[PDB]
């Protein structure tokens, strides 16, 4: 069975088995029962499925080098099309809440959840709360005799926690950060000291890194009882760095591609967000430009964010952008070298997922 | 050592815990260190700790009729600590999100925390995932080894999910179950034919029992290691009839406790709620009653709001709302005494439950 209908498939199984849960558990009606199956389709459903395909493709790697019966086989693809599932709805959760604290207008086309008519914040910010519910459902129900039980929720709860303390660095790294208070209201910088590499290296690093690209290795690892084919602080060094890097090429992406191709109007300028464009343009820019930055970021200002853009062009981040480029292919196709001495298989895996990461 | 302060003195260490593990693991900076201690003292502290105490309690009356080492006197109480701060988490989560969806303004006479002047909705969201996402850091950490870890998992994931779907029956019980649809704006009800004593107690029982009544019994349980010394299903029903009891008590006073005394200005008229008081009054109102009921109910307009306040008045609700008491004073008197037959202790702390809400 091709890996994409089997995921397909399962999303359909957990789907029923958690709306038919709700009815003979949670006394749902119907019409409720509708609410929510459309919202975790509109929510779940659309992208890639990266994530969860790739704890699927982990898990055929290992089979394809594995005894087993065909029986566990089946069982352990299962496993893995639940294990994926799980990160797309932890992923769903964290989009849909980001949305309403980022008063998004778009994602993949269409209007944000909470936007749409029958919705609004006052249900969707819930909405969110049960996406993320759900995760938990799948893991007791479809792992409750497993080995990997333990440690599958072990990791999940790190990464998720992981993930909303990068969406703090995030939404705060437009502040000073001696000036944050929760009793008073909060400047943008203006000096713009802490757009630096490592301060960015940290909001992307957890807000990103952790349920893009580790929690899929490493839960194809776990369904696949295989952690002992991995040397751990490989793995976490390499999911750190590919997704470092898919958050730049979504940071220029933000800037640079059209709005119908993004499936978004891109914002990053008008809410001052510290993207590498601007990191990457502090580090070279001289006083002049450095001022004239100063004096048009972060303000909605059509004619302003239009000057930053130029700012950016003349700056020729192209370059700065194919070099940044080149050192992670190095690195990157060092630590897969790395990963061959204990596992080839694995290693493979981590090719395709940079493969597919390198050519968006 | 009294158990109040036990308890404080365990928050201070499980704050402490918290904090330097985002600084040694998560690369926190003092000041974002300062923002979440802020946050979560803003958010956790200062009301009665009902639900974090019960768990104590419980714990306490066990260890009354029990044989322990010391030690193991120490191990359960700090573990019945930890449990009932989980619980007190948990509930702030659920406060931060609820009042940023219900665009709330106060809460135990303080600013919400979503309006702080340095927090913020963006903020905020976020802040209440965090809420939640340590009560998952405080299990793993403080239950690491112990027997009872997989269990209390299990439960706090579906009273954490009990209550998130109680949430949506809450926000969604103004409007008619027929048209709900995300397509489509919702309009309020104008039957009120959805305003009846079984859908008001499917509310209330999933939005607050579980998290309130249910999973501080049981978590004294679990940390006892006495579940065996009850029948759940009669700690299930008990904690659903004096959690509906409390919320009862909850709604007369949103209409009739003066705001410095409730901590808030209640608005459930305005807002269209399926309160006690309003299923009540439609229970017993003539055609004439209903009819004025539905001219002014849900309304912003502060002579509407009056005008229904007039009408639950002049119904005597208070003389129903005896009679309820008076009925529930029966049924728990009986559940205690069913409970008696496995566990005098347990019963004993459910009559402390009892007692506690019965004389808020
Ligand atoms: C518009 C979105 O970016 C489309 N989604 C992706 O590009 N997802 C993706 C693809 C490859 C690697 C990692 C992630
Ligand atoms: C203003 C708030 O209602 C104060 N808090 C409580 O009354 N909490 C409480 C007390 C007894 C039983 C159950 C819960
Ligand atoms: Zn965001
Ligand atoms: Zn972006
Ligand atoms: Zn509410
Ligand atoms: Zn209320």
């Amino acid at each position: 069975m091709a890996s994409m209908e089997r995921f397909l498939s399962v999303y359909d199984e957990v789907q029923a088995f958690l709306l038919d849960q709700l009815q003979s558990k949670y006394e749902i009606d119907p019409n409720r029962a509708r609410y929510l199956r459309i919202m975790m389709d509109t929510t779940c459903l659309g992208g890639k499925y990266f994530r969860g395909m790739t704890v699927v493709n982990v898990a055929e790697g290992f089979l394809a080098v594995t005894q087993h019966d065909e029986a566990t086989k089946e069982r352990i693809l299962h496993d893995a099309c639940v294990g994926g599932w799980m990160i797309e709805f932890l992923q769903a959760h964290y989009l849909v809440e980001d949305d309403i604290m980022d008063g998004s207008v778009m994602r993949r086309g269409k209007p944000c959840w909470y936007r749409f008519p029958g919705v609004t914040t006052q249900c969707a910010i819930n909405d969110g709360i049960i996406l993320k519910s759900w995760t938990q459902i799948m893991a007791w129900h479809y792992f409750a005799d497993r080995p990997f039980l333990k440690d599958l929720l072990c990791l999940f709860q790190k990464v998720d926690y992981a993930t909303a303390v990068g969406q703090m660095y995030d939404v705060t790294s437009m502040c000073d950060s001696n000036k944050l208070d929760p009793e008073v209201a909060q400047p943008m910088t203006t000096d713009f000291a802490e757009f630096t590499p490592a301060i960015y290296k940290r909001i992307v690093k957890y807000k990103t890194t952790f349920y893009t690209y580790l929690l899929p290795l490493v839960m194809g690892l776990l369904v696949s009882e295989a952690a002992a084919s991995v040397e751990m602080n490989l793995v976490e060094r390499v999911a750190h760095l590919i997704g470092e890097y898919f958050q730049v090429q979504d940071d220029v992406m933000d800037c640079f591609t059209p709005p119908e191709q993004l499936g978004k109007v891109g914002t990053d300028i008008e809410d001052a967000k510290c993207s590498w464009l601007a990191v990457t343009f502090l580090g070279k820019a001289n006083a002049a430009q450095v001022a004239e930055f100063k004096a048009n970021y972060g303000e909605k200002d059509p004619a302003k964010v239009a000057v930053v853009k130029r700012l950016y062009s003349k700056a020729n981040l192209q370059a700065d952008f194919a070099a940044y480029e080149a050192e992670v292919v190095r690195e990157v196709e060092s630590l897969i070298e790395q990963l061959k001495v204990k596992s080839p298989t694995f290693a493979e895996s981590v090719a395709v997922v940079w493969e597919k990461t390198h050519k968006r």
